[PDB]
């Protein structure tokens, strides 16, 4: 009845951690503990740095064509174990098999993508700016770079974080949820097995510790996160204090708009599966939808196509949304319920106290809808975070675009309609990076870049794309001059350079 | 004897502050009062950000032709006033004429570079993504900007911040120097005079208490900044801590590596125009010259070299170099160059005793060359940021860069060198973000950006080229679709699309 | 009285042509001789061309800054000649004076487009592809290139080749249509003033023994058509035969599809605009419009709009269109017409006997529009190139997009209509290199490509934009090895490069 | 022991060749017959480009995302069965083991730059060019693509050809060289068992009656050819003549520039390298060489240099050059040799009469030098295409570049000096698009377009790199407009769109 133990990843050797806390590792379906991830010592990160500053050198000067190669058969690895690393995460994070899947692809994709170093670290070059004078730059690579990924996605955000930043020159310092490491660990042994050199990558697990950690440490030169706004702000500004470049992507409160001429019944299926796909445990979920004009009379539908979700654990065959990541996170969702309701809101549909056969113990959440809700409500003003989708009703679509403008979270944003005018007025006038046409969760796929908003992200460059690329990267532009007259030495030139 | 006051420019109006503090003007090459600019009240910021807040919507609802016509006549009238502007630079900072033109020549090339908006602000697509799906990404505007420029730049620098926030659709309050507000004045006449709408861009000038305006003030979107370090860090971090993308390059410390067989007389000239050019009052100004190997023998025909500077006032005929910007300065100057001997380095060249026939009263320094010098000495830790050049010697071009690694600034640095694998091993083996191979000012023209470094910049993205239109731009990533079925409306569809 | 002679352009000196044989100028409008342009004599053309080797060297040297100024000037002299070029264009050409200012500006924005070569012309680099190995690549110049305008078209198609080949650092020897030269020669002087060197720029004219002179001389490296099929077809065969790349924009035939749930009133007065703006003698007029489903119910709103143009002399105010080019053309338009006529089609309204008020002799011709039409009818086939609309009928709008897949002409179509899913069908399945949603004239804007299509184009490359800067430049890519052991010389290297 | 017949792959199946005419393939280390090639019957022709077309459509309708797994599984597959291919290779072409190994690298390498499609393939957008407009260019394949690779490079050439052309969207009918058939068949088979839909990719084999079928089909709208200048001239105009783009790569003369201040020994390594690599028969071996100033005191080493390779069949151990590929090529090289003694030449090193132990039917040529040539000698303006070297002699590198820019062929040329200004000087001067320093064989990377010039390349487009998917590609610019007043239908619009 021995608990395994979470192994740090330092030096490209799995070690157990010499620390005296533990963090439980709990499955959210039964509750009933899987493991334990230890909080990473000041001499284990210390050690993992070290390594992380020792492999920087040897895996820069590597060729970009032998890191090319080293993600290419990484991405077959991947495509191999895939079934594994969705298990995985089925049994840490508890999200269905078909969603840990997606997970699993979308990481997939965004490493094929970085797979295309060989064009995105290409630079820029002008000829002949002066007589016998040329100018060029290069993109080289940051340093020693550290991540911090969120519990909801255990493998779509190591792999944006990490892959581009090792595949560009740096050696990434990979801090991964407490809550589900399995799959990190995973992805780690993976690359190791792909060819990439010892130290290259390093993992350490810990509370605000190591964030603290991370932040404070001067040789760490780029920091990334994904998850709440509390600790993305306390990070972001505890890494520009030191001088780090830092990218934090917050919490999301995503608003959708259905139009009068909208069809439907896709519309309805992709709300439902948008704002309790994953049990709404994402950044991009649909959790508010605004009923523009004649759309208040597809209420009932939406309540009866919500009604049709199949509620259980994420192994289980036909599960369409697991539960919870803990119990804390359910106490929660059910407090913002209860207080949208005493704020004058109306439930159409009430699964809190929904039980699972067999999975009593579980952290489970049957699909919640409420109706009638205002922007001045703490359950719109707050992110639930949770199978719970908040309905608005407007008059006008110019009404639906001031309401998500005054919103401060503008991650992304989705219009349904079968009117382009409609749709290019909607991406036009509303305030959002990330605007939807037919479409509830328009992430954009790895090509592009994750374009964050006023409240949902912090910094200046974005994730993955080119914009990730570049912010991995720094730029060494060189002014090079080469007189004619020295190529045959005749005489010294005593007349400086004059345009 | 009426003082001149400089007038604020809020509204698109040339309109005199009714603040009771003021800071008077000093022409650097007698002392005497030439003109007076007030710290702008809390009304009249508060006015000036309104305006810019206003003229936002309609300026970033104007097409991108429309802008371009726009930086294309400014430019023009740039080019039909380049003397009367370096006349006024010449007056206010001291700079002599050729440096002042110069410094114009630079800021019209830079809004020249910016008047390619119609290239720089196209997005990108993909295509059939998924069936009846596609994806794409638009550039847009911020918000309101603002900009902080240092004194030895009073046209280049604002010619960087407001052009490329303007030309991207951005609105911009522009903060110039409070000793050469004249050239930010005439910039901003010319501008209105282009047509530009008036309120698009206004102008305010005070001491901290502007700049706290500014980092403080929510509706402040972008921040740029060039200065010293103390400042710099200062306003980045004030910036940040309001989720303000803040762009700051702070002070440098450039080396200039003299290799054996590099041209003499020619690396000799380049060595002395760029540590005694614009009375080494430049952020990329060479203080430090690195003699490796045989280079020891050409430090008597630096100094011969050096002594052929004539040192006058900025409008007299044959001025190579003017006076500082105050008396503090050369204060300054004079105390680091006294600590330099102190700590044993030797002075083979001393300016600080030169009197200028007609000018008594200037701030003259003359050329001032400093030898023996090692990097834990006062004179090179800190910045002169005058005509001093602290020169070091070493035996090989190992040590060499190795002292350059271990600086702190490295916002550019220059080899001499006839030998291409010298400079190919100087260019990879240096942390500099600009190197020169035979060029002493290895500025990089405005196509390119200014790639700051670890100390020498502060921020994620560059001023100019990609990278700053980049950063006065945000992406707006918008996925659709567009279902073949919807097109031919025959019955509504019930199944969630999937790739 | 004696009849003014066009000038020839020859080493940047107008000099009046030698030769015997000479073309009359004729007012469209009264058919009145105002000018005459002489056949460029073998001398005269070996002289030209000789002028443009000559320029291509000292040209090609100048630095992009110098040609970047000299096209800003350049743009700068035409916007303040705008007028006068226009009314030239009307004088010649006849089209009306809106219509020549239209010509203009566009021929305007596509040279501030080239404005950005700064930015175009850049290059690629790839730094440490092995170790001590570096890769980049340049933009370089061609060499003499050459260009054959028509006569719709005075002024835009020359700006369109001659000034992005210019600004590259080519040397162009233009041939403007012996119909309208006045134009190109008011743009070569106003080149000529804004500082281009001598010789960098020079123009002949000639109907078949120019382009056959231009087609076989070695020294001619790209060669730009744009006008009919069977003169394109000519001169990229003779072209091609010779190994000169050559782009050849061909005659075209538009079609405009009109669904039920267009905009009938916004629909109508774009198709009315777009098939009779200019007479009708556009590249990209839409002389075919297609009616899906209810669309057909609009045939009389159609005529009804179509018998409001005013049909008078180019220079008259309210002149809708002007006269065609010359009474070959009237008498072509007039036996499709009867051809039509006489293979079923119905005439809804017929303008071939119009007659204007004081200019009678004025090749004339009205608003026509023929219903009926199948796309196996001569009129349907053959390019009217005139004030012409046939109309055509589908049942669905897959047999439209049928029809427009079926038709060898592509060089642009646009659809109507007020569903997006509709739109996104007709761009995804229709075969067409530049396709309109709600856009009669689709014509790409300067920093886009004019994407020509299976018949409507020959070549590779298009004519502006990207593509257009490609198409006059070539690439030189230079693979760099610098090994670090000769940075010291110490010992000979005995060792080949290896991986 | 009956002879193996080649078989061709129509419709995804390998099926034996109903012709009547075969082609024998012999070993060239022993001039045995190993095999039969047919040449495809005009039926065979015709059922593979209906193959092609009819998977055209449902290939270029799937998703750029399964075409960049495709190649991932194929870049795998090569990556598994490498060794297979390179003693396939080695088998038919002869060339040594190691030749054959790096042939099947660079391939793969230009199959992962391919593997790029989804950042290559992106398009471009400019939104708000008007008030509710839009515009936006999609890259869309051609169609059906045609490929003519030659003996020398039985997989390179392929696969820089058919990938491309596949990842983009586009079905391929491959037509490998004759002589070398079983690399392409191995290379078909790999590519169908990675996923490739059947009858995507087509080979057919033929000498002249398939090139004909290629160059008239109307439904092949590009053409790829490699391989020698009467070949490639006469595809490029039976490909333009039809109106299908035609990018030929064909005969190169290169030359190598040796300065005094080279490395003695690693230019010498390079040159023996480059010059004898392969049996010399490469169109990017350097079968020229300039030795300038005192370079000429270098023949010596040069000689005995070369007299220290071994020429043996390629499978033996240690072997450096394989024989040539026909005894007709040793005919022909040895009758090039003759002519060029006869014209005064002088054979410093010859290997005519070489005899290999247990290879003496094989076409074994050693190693050839020739110095004493002028650029009017045969030797020199013919292509020796094999172990030849030919060496002149120049006083100044004026005269070098010189001789360099009078000769036609200019496919690449390397200049090995230690002086950056020399190199510049060389690289700007000289008139070829494929430069190198101190680097013998200047091809440039996949993530680089191959940059043939004047006489060594016909086209516009190069043929792979950023210009591979733009040859294979083309754009397609959609100018949508979609006014807001049609978002809310409340009356019809009378007024047509105005700037």
């Amino acid at each position: 009845s021995s608990v395994p133990t979470v192994k740090l990843f330092i030096g490209g050797k799995f070690v157990e951690s010499k620390s005296d806390k533990w963090i439980d590792i709990h499955n959210p379906a039964t509750n009933e503990v899987i493991g334990r991830v230890p909080q990473a010592t000041k001499a284990e990160m210390d050690a993992a740095i070290a390594s992380c500053k020792r492999a920087f050198p040897a895996w820069a000067d590597t060729s970009v064509l032998s890191r090319q190669q080293v993600l290419l058969r990484y991405q077959q690895l991947i495509k191999e174990n895939l079934k594994e690393i969705a298990k995985l995460i089925t049994l840490e994070q508890g999200k269905t098999l078909a969603d840990a899947e997606g997970d699993v692809f979308r990481g997939l994709q965004v490493v094929e993508h970085a797979c295309s170093v060989t064009s995105l670290m290409m630079g820029e070059t002008m000829p002949s700016i002066t007589k016998d004078m040329d100018l060029y730059s290069y993109r080289l690579p940051l340093g020693v770079c550290a991540g911090i990924a969120p519990f909801n996605f255990p493998a779509m955000i190591p792999l944006w974080m990490f892959p581009m930043a090792m595949v560009c020159g740096n050696t990434f310092l990979m801090k991964p949820s407490e809550r589900v490491p399995g799959a990190t660990m995973l992805l780690a042994k993976l690359l190791q097995d792909s060819g990439a050199p010892d130290g290259t990558l390093n993992i350490i697990h810990g509370q605000h510790e190591a964030v603290n950690f991370i932040c404070d440490h001067p040789d760490i030169k780029a920091i990334s996160f994904v998850g709440s706004n509390k600790a993305g702000e306390y990070i972001f500004e505890r890494g520009s204090r030191h001088g780090k470049r830092v990218q934090a992507n917050m919490g999301a409160k995503n608003h959708g708009v259905v139009m009068p001429d909208a069809n439907k019944e896709n519309t309805l299926n992709q709300l439902v599966g948008a704002a309790f796909g994953a049990a709404g445990q994402r950044c991009m979920a649909l959790s508010t939808a605004v009923l523009v004009g004649e759309a208040k009379k597809w209420l009932p539908e939406l309540v009866e196509h919500a009604k049709n979700l199949r509620v259980n654990a994420g192994d289980q065959p036909g599960a369409d949304l697991g539960p919870l990541i803990t119990p804390q996170a359910k106490e929660r969702v059910c407090n913002l319920i209860d207080s949208g309701t005493k704020e004058g809101a109306s439930i159409l549909l009430d699964g809190r106290k929904i039980k699972v056969k067999g999975y009593e113990n579980g952290n489970f959440v049957g699909p919640t809808i409420i109706s009638n809700v205002k922007p001045n409500m703490t359950c719109y003003k707050e992110e639930i975070f949770g199978p719970v989708l908040v309905v608005l009703e407007t008059e006008t679509l110019d009404e639906a675009i001031q309401i998500v403008n005054n919103n401060p979270y503008g991650n992304g944003t989705a219009i349904f309609t079968t009117n382009g005018a409609t749709a290019r007025k909607y991406a036009h006038l509303v305030d959002v990076g990330q605007v939807g046409v037919n479409v509830p969760i328009p992430v954009p796929l790895p090509m592009f870049s994750f374009t964050g908003s006023r409240s949902s992200f912090r910094g200046d460059t974005n994730f993955y794309g080119k914009q990730g690329i570049q912010f991995y990267t720094q730029l060494k532009t060189i002014t090079s001059q080469w007189k004619e007259e020295d190529a045959t030495l005749s005489s010294p030139a005593v007349v400086m350079p004059t345009m």
